[PDB]
């Protein structure tokens, strides 16, 4: 009897196949001849964009240990080339066919295929990815569409990439949405670039819920009255967060788009602009679009005529060329038959850690958990370790499954509370999820085993990337020691985010929200760093057009749009003139202090009262996770 069958091979399955090979566990992969959206984009030459996620979080530990030299954003070309490199390694273990049905029995499954070939396997892993409504827009994208009006009912990363591509053809963009969370993918800390995933210090949740909440939520919840923040200039960007019923913030189910702020885009790409655009580094600064009026927000309930193709806002009856109805994610699951009869019903919350479904025996889901920030790699590497351990170690399989339904209830209580199921429940802060799996497997760090201040920075401030948990123990990867050293040497041992937590420990949430926004350039949606880049924007559009052989007329002037932008930007035209740094000073001084006591013994530190606090990090009081204990 075949020990393991993996269904679907693109990106998510790679780390699991690697571990099954290492332990010589018998496995077969079944995967469609057709392949993925990445094959659609490759075949049709549309891998001309870049990831919304850092290198560190988007490539597996066993690639990073070889190829990491600096933080950067990989291109769609590089990401796909990496999938193709791993497909080549394992292609001999792949049967090219399409699974149509799985019949699940007490200790095996019967797998049916389009060819008619059937397979028996004791353990079955689904790594088939999602169907996405929006893929047709990216895969069949037309760049000749010019001077047209688009209406989007949802802001997501796909809409934002479409918008980046339309705007340089003088396409006008109306968003008719119930708000959206957008975050600068890259941020300056005392004049040095940090990808946003470098600054989450997630294990601070263990100090307390409230402290972590103040560390994280002021750029997402409308907490500052600072008029430089996009959610004050353009309030139609605010969301209804009344659904959230959890002390764990950011909450599971919160989705964000991650975008190039124009200032960081300029710092990286200004010197070789056309060549960088052609590699797929597209400016996608939604806040700059709102600032310049190349995008407008309108209320959710703004009347539209689907028959005449018209949207009803202020004075002009604007005909729209296309309505984009907004991306949904549905797992590509075959029919699964419980005891080979009863259709399995998929719901993210009714699986443990997005991986283990109830009422199925030895079936695992790999790649259906979505990270709030950073790449999928962080999530699928840790899920792969979890699945490998369940498959190959019956003691671990028994430990997890014995109280499976209780673990799931305890997880849902902790992370969702009494909220009803939502379509985005599958979205998790990457640094909670990786840490959660690491504690389940037993490859976690213990805060009580920190000796030096340097050790506290590593435990609390070093990002909870999957490779963090592959330094030593059961899943160690060779070269992780050198990788961690390199990353620490380039990021000042994450002293800056450690000092952020030290700065806000005594504040309430309004105070921390004010302090967050006291910076000369605060992390996210700082509308003071837009006007100075108006000339560079024109250079950019000219560069984009030249790269893509586009010719449009700005000497042709769209009068009617010029007119609707004024109505859209009334709060901004009122709020912006009220503009005009505690955070910069606090952080600068704190980093000085921390970097001076790097190698000081914690336990022995003498009796401001930040010392008390630093000493208490050996004994955090919010460490309990009832779905693990
Ligand atoms: C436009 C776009 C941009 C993205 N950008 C990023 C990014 O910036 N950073 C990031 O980290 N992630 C990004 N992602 C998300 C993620 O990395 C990709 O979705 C990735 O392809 C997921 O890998 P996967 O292996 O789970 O699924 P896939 O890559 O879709 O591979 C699954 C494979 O299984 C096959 N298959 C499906 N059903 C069956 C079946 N029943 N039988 C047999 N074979 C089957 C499919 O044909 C496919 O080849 C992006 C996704 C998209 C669509
Ligand atoms: N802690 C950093 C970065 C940060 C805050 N909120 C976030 C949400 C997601 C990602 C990063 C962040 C700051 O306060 O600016
Ligand atoms: N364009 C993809 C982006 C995406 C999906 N899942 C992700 C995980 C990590 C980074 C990016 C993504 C989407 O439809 O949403």
């Amino acid at each position: 009897m075949l020990e393991v069958c993996i269904i679907g091979f693109g990106f998510s399955a790679i780390p699991l196949v690697r571990e099954l090979a290492r332990t010589q566990t018998e496995f077969q992969i079944i995967s469609a001849e057709s392949g993925s959206v990445w094959d659609r984009l490759s075949e049709s030459g549309r891998l001309d964009f870049s990831l919304v996620s850092s290198f560190q979080t988007s490539f597996y530990s066993f690639d990073l240990v070889r190829d990491y030299e600096k933080d950067y954003y990989p291109t769609a070309k590089q990401f796909y080339e990496m999938h193709e490199r791993w497909r080549s390694v394992y292609e001999e273990k792949i049967i090219r066919d399409f699974v149509t049905k799985i019949e699940n029995f007490k200790d095996y499954s019967l797998i049916s295929t389009r060819s008619g070939k059937t397979y028996e396997a004791k353990h079955v892993v689904l790594a088939t990815g999602f169907d996405r409504l929006m893929n047709t827009f990216l895969s069949n994208f037309d760049n000749h569409v010019s001077n047209k009006t688009f209406v989007f009912d949802t802001m997501g990363d796909s809409a934002n990439l479409l918008i980046a591509k339309l705007i340089p053809n003088n396409n006008k963009i109306i968003l008719r949405t119930n708000g959206f969370t957008a975050l600068d993918q890259e941020v300056q800390v005392l004049g040095k670039p940090f990808t946003l995933d470098q600054l989450e210090s997630p294990n601070f949740r263990y100090v307390s819920s409230e402290l972590y909440d103040r560390l994280m939520m002021s750029p997402i919840y409308p907490r500052t009255v600072n008029p430089a923040v996009s959610y004050n200039q353009f309030p139609l960007i605010r969301r209804d967060f009344s659904w959230v019923d959890s002390k764990s913030s950011p909450p599971n189910g919160l989705i964000a788009i991650k975008y190039w702020p124009i200032d960081q885009y300029y710092y990286h790409f200004n010197d070789d602009l056309e060549n960088y655009i052609s590699k797929g580094y597209l400016l996608n600064d939604i806040a700059m679009w709102l600032h310049t009026g190349k995008v407008i927000l309108v209320p959710s309930d703004t009347p539209i005529n689907f028959d005449k193709k018209t949207i009803t806002y202020a004075g002009i009856e604007r005909s729209f060329h296309q309505y984009v109805k907004g991306d949904a994610e549905q797992p590509r699951l075959p029919t699964i038959l419980i005891n080979g009869e009863t259709p399995f019903e998929y719901l993210y919350r009714d699986t443990f850690m997005g991986v283990i479904p109830q009422r199925l025996n030895n079936i695992y889901f790999l790649g259906y958990t979505r990270p709030f920030t950073g790449g999928l790699a962080n999530i699928t590497e840790m899920q792969s370790l979890f699945i490998h351990k369940l498959i190959t170690q019956p003691q671990f399989h028994q430990k997890i499954h014995q109280n499976l339904s209780k673990r799931i209830t305890a997880y849902n209580q902790h992370y969702y509370g009494a909220a009803k199921p939502r379509k985005h429940d599958h979205t998790v802060p990457f640094g909670f999820y990786t840490e959660d799996i690491a504690r389940l497997i037993g490859i976690h760090y213990q805060p009580n085993e920190c000796r030096s201040v340097r050790d506290l920075l590593f435990y609390y401030a070093f990002p909870n990337n999957a490779f963090k948990y592959r330094l030593k123990g059961e899943y160690a990867v060779d070269g992780v020691d050198e990788l961690i050293q390199k990353v620490n040497d380039k990021h000042d041992h994450y002293a800056q985010v450690f000092v952020q937590a030290l700065s806000i420990r005594n504040m309430n949430s309004d105070e921390a929200a004010e302090w967050d926004h006291s910076a000369r350039r605060f992390s996210f949606n700082d509308m003071r760093h837009k006007e100075g880049y108006r000339a560079f924007l024109d250079t950019y559009l000219k560069a984009y057009r030249q790269v893509e052989n586009i010719s449009v007329d700005d000497t042709v002037v769209d009068e009617e749009w010029n007119f609707m932008v004024k109505e859209a930007c009334q709060v901004r035209d009122k709020v912006a003139p009220n503009i005009e740094y505690s955070k910069d000073e606090d952080v600068n001084k704190g980093i000085r202090l921390i970097l001076s006591i790097l190698d000081s013994d914690i336990s022995s530190l003498p009796d401001a009262q930040s010392i008390e606090f630093i000493r208490r990090l050996l004994q955090p009081k919010n460490y309990e996770l009832l779905f693990i204990r």
